[PDB]
């Protein structure tokens, strides 16, 4: 029975909170649901209406397996005029989402026993992709107090002969955390001295930024371009999690190596879904005003939590700059007699406890290498937020 | 640069012909274009408008990793009523098409060096996605004579220890052949003997059947239940290739073990494609008037391409039973020099001398494991088979 490559990855640590609620054991209990990783906006109708009319003009037949040329050449429109970077069309790999664009990534430019270096706080794929390429994930841990950023320092240190991919998401999940112009510098004068090391850059949550920060795109520095494979898709910018688009640009060798791989996974992304991808990138630059009316309300959500829980006592926050998640420090709370949670010092048993007790479902920190905090999401209307800090209130003060 | 096994992939006969007659059209000539491997039909109007409606009533978020509760119990019926198998909700991933079912199956049932049978004339992707996974692909060559079906004896004769998938596929992709009862009972016997021996049966083209041949479902055999993963789709009986919809029934353990894969490759299927799937399952059990009239289509083309190159001489056909494909034999014509190309050595060669010189494109058979023959696609209209016929013939009274 069952191969390795599946025993190797990985119990899960989201299941018996995140989905167990949303479950009769709601019954008859209402739940807030602050663990959602999607949008609480519709599509934009100018979006939904090019698919809906996609289905009724019959654009329903097989794509080529790179993506159509309408969607590549108007990738590369959005990745010169916001980015400032120059990719053709065949440089454009579009994929069922973005998670597939970064797993046939590290599959492209990975070799058994290639070493993977992976910022901590990780999304949850980045740790399993790298082992379904037979790869060897090296986790190098941040710290809250220097914002959940990379330390050069750090990365200097886990260099080796091994090193290959070093992947950096920013704005992060589950951070929100945006890397500044001058540290992703640091980093890049670094990788120009291994002669082998690549870097995967996540920027799905580019156009979700606030305030002075800045998105800066990393093959955009002083000879990256070659060494960078960059990300980005439409599902957290434009609210289309169910369509499932996503796309890389990067060096032709290895999107081509990519492709081949595509050509044997899923095939080509979904025709419906990638003409409304083209919608998506005529919305505008920002994309327009719908985004920007979308990262108005994250930024008065952002806002209320960051001022509401932050003055809590014991809990640590650290305003983020992008995304639309909260990595809060609840440790110091982990003595706690407290109640029916026996021990409740861990991420999970601290995030069992908000659920099961006082209805509020968070992911733990757990699901992302960092066991401090838990990952409390403020994609949802503002009525519930005011809720959910009320209940945080009083589930944290009888202790 | 590159990994192993993006590197062991590199080959591609298919490159050359099938996806440059599209650049030759692209410009003068015109040409037949009987490559295609997907239904010329638009999708079912039916099935249109329920995923227009589930964009127009917001369906566009994540739906769980699985499918949605509704798909997955809609082909639990689907799979009990018309193959008489029994399965939980559990044992049902929905995927962005088929092509992904079986690459997950592959990837959590083979360890390193295991051994997948696949006979011959065979779809390209087993063979790839074997290669995926480590195994090492055991081609079994079938003959004309014996209907491209498998030989039981020869299948003895190439299982091992490290025996651990066969892969049948019925109706056939290229051959449009169909696996009898008997000689189904027949292989069960032999696998029952081997403890790891399992079986991928892709059923995808299991509606578009012709009258005096039945399909039967490998799982619905005595004993095979245990070892049994089955695929199926609605790629091809519904038309539905760009929605990108499939799915994969099993063992539990199994299952769980390709959703912890598809966890980390792409999540959910869409949202948009999984209400349209429950739409096209909705439509009966055939389903109805709608898949039974694209058959009596199909079929009266296949008898018109059986009946015009079986006339020609030096032309063999086996007369298929399912499927829209037809694996013609134009051996005989081997060794034979025209002018001024110049030799016709291969399928290769005769499939590049039907296209640019007759205007003829179609896919060796050495893309699929058969150097013995061509796959011609009669998924088009019979207005153009006609026009192709005389090019056939015109091309083949020369030599
Ligand atoms: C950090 C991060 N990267 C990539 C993705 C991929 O998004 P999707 O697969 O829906 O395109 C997500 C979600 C995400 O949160
Ligand atoms: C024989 C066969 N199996 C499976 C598939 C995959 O179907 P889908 O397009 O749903 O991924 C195809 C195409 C095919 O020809």
């Amino acid at each position: 029975s069952l191969s390795p490559r599946v025993q190797s990855l990985k119990p899960s640590k989201t299941m018996v909170i995140t989905d167990l609620a949303a479950t009769l054991v709601q019954s008859g209990v209402p739940v807030i649901r602050l663990a959602a990783g999607e949008p609480d906006f519709d599509t934009p109708k100018v979006v939904a209406e090019a698919g809906i009319n996609a289905i009724r003009e019959g654009f329903t037949r097989y794509t080529l397996n790179a993506g159509i040329t309408e969607l590549r050449e108007a990738i590369c429109r959005k990745l010169k005029e916001e980015n400032g970077l120059s990719y053709a069309p065949d440089q454009i790999l579009v994929s069922n989402g973005a998670k597939q664009s970064l797993l046939q990534a590290v599959l492209a430019v990975c070799s058994p026993g290639d070493e993977v270096i992976i910022p901590a706080p990780y999304w949850v794929s980045y740790t399993e992709q790298a082992r379904l390429a037979d790869a060897t994930p090296v986790v190098i841990p941040t710290k809250i107090s220097n914002n959940f950023l990379l330390d050069p320092k750090d990365l200097e240190s886990k260099l080796t002969e091994k090193s290959r991919l070093l992947i950096l998401c920013s704005p992060s999940n589950p951070t929100g955390s945006v890397y500044p112009k001058s540290l992703l510098e640091e980093i890049a004068r670094i990788i120009a001295k291994h002669p082998r090391l690549l870097v995967l850059s996540d920027e799905i949550y580019e156009h979700i930024i606030y305030a002075p920060a800045t998105h800066t795109s990393f093959a955009s520095l002083p000879d990256m371009y070659e060494r960078t494979l960059t990300v980005n898709g439409f599902s957290k910018a434009f609210a289309m999690t169910g369509w499932r688009l996503g796309y890389l640009a990067g060096p032709k060798h290895i999107v081509a190596a990519c492709s081949k791989l595509q050509g044997q996974v899923s095939s080509g992304a979904s025709s419906i879904a990638q003409k409304a991808g083209v919608a998506a990138l005529g919305l505008g630059k920002a994309g327009g005003e719908t985004v920007a009316e979308m990262v108005k309300a994250y930024r008065e959500r952002r806002d209320f939590l960051v001022k509401s829980l932050g003055d809590i006592k014991g809990v640590k926050i650290s305003e983020p700059q992008g995304a639309f998640y909260l990595f809060i420090d609840f440790s110091a709370y982990y003595g706690s007699e407290a109640e029916g949670f026996g021990l409740i010092n861990d991420s999970s048993s601290l995030a069992l406890y908000f659920l099961d007790k006082f209805q509020v479902a968070m992911v733990p920190g757990d699901a992302f290498g960092d066991d401090s905090c838990i990952r409390i999401s403020y994609a949802t209307s503002l009525d519930v937020l005011q809720a959910a800090v009320e209940k945080i209130r009083k589930a944290l003060e009888p202790l």
